[PDB]
């Protein structure tokens, strides 16, 4: 093949993995999300075809409640659907498939639990910073960080070799969003850490004893905690003094609302776009001519190509759903309290939706992709930012070292939420 000799094998476009026995799908097993892609994608492809809504056991994890289990909506109109009726399809108590408890509810008790009115009201607290005027203002603070993030893998390697995610997919997102929050720089590192553990836990390479866990966020909810007194105090133009600052319902947030908002905004925005700039490293490597074509065009393509990198990475694999009355979908009765699981992973291969779902085309329009969900109510609050991150580190790539590709498979992430990659080593001539 054409390329630099140690570069990780192209695939050819277009190309459907096989689709898997019923009887080898377990989405209540660990050991499933542990599966390569080709084996989870194919998968994916039996159910839309063969049991479209499905039921499954909840994930067992140390100190974690699985609870009930979960009706699976695999098929785009059902996640579409469910997305929009947030009436029925309520995002509280939980929005993974354990259950809530109180001592989480202390840390993850933000609006992205909660239903309106009162999530609107908590939103409309930060919403002015993430509208698509404002994040446009930051272009520059977000270029000058991937062209030095750019930069120091050239000059931090003298062999040319480098480890994608820790040089640029994970400082990237996780420069901005502290910033935006008012986090001092020398404690990014510190709050990258805790979301990695608190979106990272069951991977033997994170965290696997709840102890850590629960003292991971105890540590950043403290640090949320006295970063936001201080901000009483003393205002800085920043998230932490706006959510302070801010009355709902004629009352100031407490304790525990401001930590779980200031949890909510790092962990979301430093677990997700590195994981959209890494798969799309990866496919860039594995589709040589979608490189070509964006390069060729950078301008022209980047906003159908950020957003197909974001349908095919699908960072965030599903977000479940509570029933607040009995409805029947496709056929299946579903009741008042059961738990409902949306797999935006397999809304984003759906054939009754996309043409060629299997082809990565950096072209691709229209792209209705429900990588930031179906839309409504809690439509991704961080999704221009997102794509802002996304166009500037493919463009600081492509000016810098525009052969940069792939060189092992990913190491993955084994999480059933979020659609990770730990490391992805990279050459470039
Ligand atoms: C490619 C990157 C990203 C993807 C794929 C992604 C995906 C999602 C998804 C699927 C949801 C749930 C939507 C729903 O329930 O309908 C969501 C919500 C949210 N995202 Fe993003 N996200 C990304 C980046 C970001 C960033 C960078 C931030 C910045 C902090 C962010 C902040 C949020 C917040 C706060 C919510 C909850 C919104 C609410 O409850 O009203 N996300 N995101
Ligand atoms: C990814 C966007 C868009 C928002 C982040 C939303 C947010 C703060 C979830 C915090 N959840 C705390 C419990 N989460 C962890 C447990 C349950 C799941 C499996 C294991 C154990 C790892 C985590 C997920
Ligand atoms: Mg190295
Ligand atoms: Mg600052």
């Amino acid at each position: 093949h054409m390329g630099l000799n140690t570069a990780i094998a192209t695939r050819v476009n277009g190309t459907p993995p096989p689709e898997v026995p019923i009887a080898d799908i377990e989405l209540g097993s660990l050991d499933f999300w542990a599966l390569d892609d080709d084996v989870r994608d194919g998968a994916f492809a039996t159910l839309r075809r063969e049991a479209p809504i499905s039921f499954w056991p909840t994930i067992e994890l140390p100190g974690f409640v699985a609870g009930n289990g979960h009706w699976a909506l695999t098929k785009y109109d059902d996640v579409f659907y469910a997305s929009r009726h947030p009436d029925i399809f309520s995002s509280y108590p939980n929005i993974t498939i354990n259950d809530q408890t109180p001592e989480l509810a202390e840390y993850f008790g933000s609006m992205i639990v909660l239903d309106d009115p009162r999530h609107q009201r908590l939103r409309s607290i930060v919403s002015r910073a993430f509208t698509p005027k404002v994040v446009a203002r930051i272009e520059a603070a977000v270029r000058d960080r991937a062209h030095r993030l750019v930069s120091s893998m050239i000059a931090n390697n003298p062999d040319r070799q480098a480890d994608l995610v820790s040089e640029l997919a994970g400082p990237l997102p996780l420069q901005i969003i502290c910033d935006m929050m008012g986090i001092p720089k020398a404690d990014h590192q510190r709050i990258f850490h805790w979301t990695n553990v608190i979106l990272g836990f069951g991977d033997p390479d994170l965290a696997t004893d709840f102890d850590e866990f629960m003292q991971v966020s105890a540590d950043i909810g403290a640090y949320a905690t006295a970063l936001a007194e201080d901000r009483r105090v003393n205002h800085h133009d920043d998230l932490t003094s706006s959510l302070v600052e801010a009355e709902v319902d004629g009352e100031r947030l407490s304790s525990r609302e401001i930590a779980s908002f200031f949890i909510l905004l790092v962990v979301a925005g430093n677990e997700t776009t590195r994981n959209a700039i890494t798969h799309g490293v990866l496919a860039l490597s594995r589709y040589p001519e979608q490189r070509d074509r964006w390069w060729s065009d950078f301008d022209g393509l980047a906003p159908t190509a950020v957003e197909e990198i974001v349908r095919w990475a699908s960072p965030v694999v599903y977000m479940r759903r509570t029933l607040t009355q009995d409805i029947e979908l496709r056929g299946t009765k579903m009741a008042a309290g059961d738990k409902v699981s949306l797999w935006y992973c397999s809304a984003n291969r759906d054939e009754s939706k996309f043409a060629d779902p299997w082809t990565f085309d950096l072209a691709r329009n229209p792209n209705p992709h429900l990588g930031f969900g179906g839309g409504g109510a809690h439509f991704c609050l961080g999704a221009n930012l997102a794509r802002r991150e996304i166009r500037v580190a493919f463009d600081e790539l492509r000016r810098q070292m525009p052969d940069v590709v792939a060189t092992e498979e990913p190491a993955r992430l084994l999480s059933q939420f979020i659609h990770g990659i730990k490391t992805l080593p990279v050459t470039w001539s």
